């Protein structure tokens, strides 16, 4: 089979598709092609020809194999923020993403998922009671603001734990994710013409240097731990790693930085949704509310109670297939391969539109929030919030336990209120990199009335 898609007009064809991408935002743009054309169609980012697919089949092949293990984007981009060939999120290098990505892996899930229950609660519980931080006049809370707050403390004090001003690096991941965004697919005449975007150039070394500073701390009290084994976290793990030469030091200080703005840039806009969800659809609050009761009553969130949490857990499911943040997974073909029946070469860029497919392929009542669609148990290869195989969300796990464990713990001791008529669906969002809230518009804010 031929390749479905706008036509090549001698040049002029991958220019458009580009603009369009740079105009609409990725999601948008994804969205677009993907309803003029087939549900597996052929675009132009830069010069490589990129691949937007949003069906489930083409989804299971690529995540499955080990040859679709890396992402794609451009290289002047992904190296002004510091992604290129470093972390693991955008890193491109498969030999280098392989042997990175262990450290990931096992400080989000084993131990570290347990101590993350607890750890979560009571990092919700202090800022649920310095609520004037991020409460109005009128008694309008700053959702977003509380949320990002929380999912630092969180990832602070379980894979760093070193003092940091918490509002501060919260502004400075949030201008981090708009340099990330804004450069990830312009092209390479864009970084030519420099007071263009020197502009986000500030914003990565905002972050970077307030990350260094954590850092610096943190080898200190390494190299002056009697204890050593006693105490490890992720930050420990690659520090000890790179003095065995294992690793880069620009390389650790980029996993660190990684690792501290993942929550803060998902967790929290994820939960924003799910709690905008709750105000509008009281029927599941009292679902959620009762099944609190019955499993943990007024004892503290534990490990065990995470399973039984099963009303909460189709909840979080259902707000993520309906309503989703991470709509969209880049990656890129590393060997030839024949997909569904549609040839794929090495080199060819991959857009796997999950949010679109949530709403084509498996669930009985795909437009419309609903528990319904998942009264019955979900394949795995029909539903995929977070991506699997070689490649999946490093933090899939320890992320349901998070999402669990602050949405107990919130609506335990507050109704969530919207203000006016707002819902997710009437919220104006930005569709690039990720889908969220454009914060430039106003009436985002909530209001937390007491329960009992
Ligand atoms: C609701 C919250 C989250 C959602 C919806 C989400 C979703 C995703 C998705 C779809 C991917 C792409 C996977 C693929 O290519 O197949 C991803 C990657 C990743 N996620 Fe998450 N995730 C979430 C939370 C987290 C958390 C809490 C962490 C860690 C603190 C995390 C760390 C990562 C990392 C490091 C990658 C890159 C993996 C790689 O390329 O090897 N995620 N996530
Ligand atoms: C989950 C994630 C990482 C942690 C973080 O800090 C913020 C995001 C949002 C964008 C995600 C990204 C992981 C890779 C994703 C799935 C892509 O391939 C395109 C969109 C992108």
């Amino acid at each position: 089979s031929s390749i479905p898609g706008p036509g090549y007009c001698m040049g002029i064809g991958p220019l458009i598709s580009h603009g369009r991408f740079l105009w609409m935002g990725i999601g948008s743009a994804c969205n677009y092609y993907n309803r003029v054309y087939g549900e597996f169609m052929r675009v132009w980012i830069s010069g490589e020809e990129t691949l937007i697919i949003s069906k489930s089949s083409s989804m299971f092949h690529i995540m499955k194999h080990n040859h679709y293990s890396s992402r794609f984007g451009s290289k002047l981009g992904l190296q002004c923020i510091g992604m290129h060939e470093k972390g693991i999120i955008f890193n491109n290098n498969p030999e280098l993403w392989k042997t990175t990505r262990p450290f990931f892996m096992k400080a989000l899930s084993g131990p570290g998922l347990v101590r993350m229950v607890t750890v979560c609660a009571e990092s919700l519980k202090t800022h649920l009671d310095r609520l004037e931080e991020v409460t109005n006049e009128s008694g309008y809370v700053d959702v977003l603001t509380l949320l990002r707050r929380v999912m630092l403390d969180t990832s602070n004090t379980l894979f760093l734990r070193i003092p940091l001003d918490e509002s501060a690096i919260v502004v400075k991941i949030q201008g981090y994710f708009d340099a990330w965004q804004a450069l990830l697919i312009k092209p390479d005449i864009f970084f030519k013409i420099s007071w263009l975007y020197k502009k986000y150039e500030k914003s990565v070394k905002d972050l970077k240097d307030a990350i260094e500073v954590l850092i610096a701390e943190k080898r200190r009290r390494i190299s002056t731990e009697e204890k050593l084994e006693e105490c490890m976290d992720f930050a420990t793990e690659l520090i000890l790693a790179e003095k065995r030469g294992d690793l880069t030091r620009e390389n650790v200080n980029q996993c660190i930085l990684e690792m501290l703005i993942a929550a803060p840039d998902t967790m929290s806009v994820s939960l924003f949704f799910m709690l905008f969800l709750i105000a509008k659809h009281p029927n599941v609050e009292e679902a959620i509310i009762k099944e609190i009761q019955t499993v943990i009553g007024e004892r503290d969130i534990k490990i065990d109670d995470i399973q039984k949490l099963k009303v909460m857990e189709n909840f979080i499911y259902e707000s993520m297939r309906y309503q989703p943040v991470v709509d969209l997974v880049m990656r890129k073909a590393l060997e030839d391969d024949v997909i569904d029946g549609y040839p794929v070469k090495k080199g060819t860029n991959i857009i796997l539109n999950i949010g679109r497919m949530h709403r084509l392929e498996f669930f009985p009542k795909p437009n419309e929030f609903t528990l319904e669609n998942f009264a019955k148990n979900v394949p795995y290869r029909y539903f995929q919030p977070f991506g699997f195989g070689p490649r999946g969300c490093a933090g899939k796990y320890i992320a349901m336990v998070m999402m669990k464990a602050i949405l107990v713990t919130l609506l335990r001791r507050f109704h969530v209120k919207t203000l006016q008529g707002q819902c997710v669906e009437s919220i104006q969002k930005i569709h690039d990199l990720s889908l969220h809230p454009d914060e430039t518009k106003n009436m985002l804010e909530m209001i937390f009335t007491p329960r009992n």
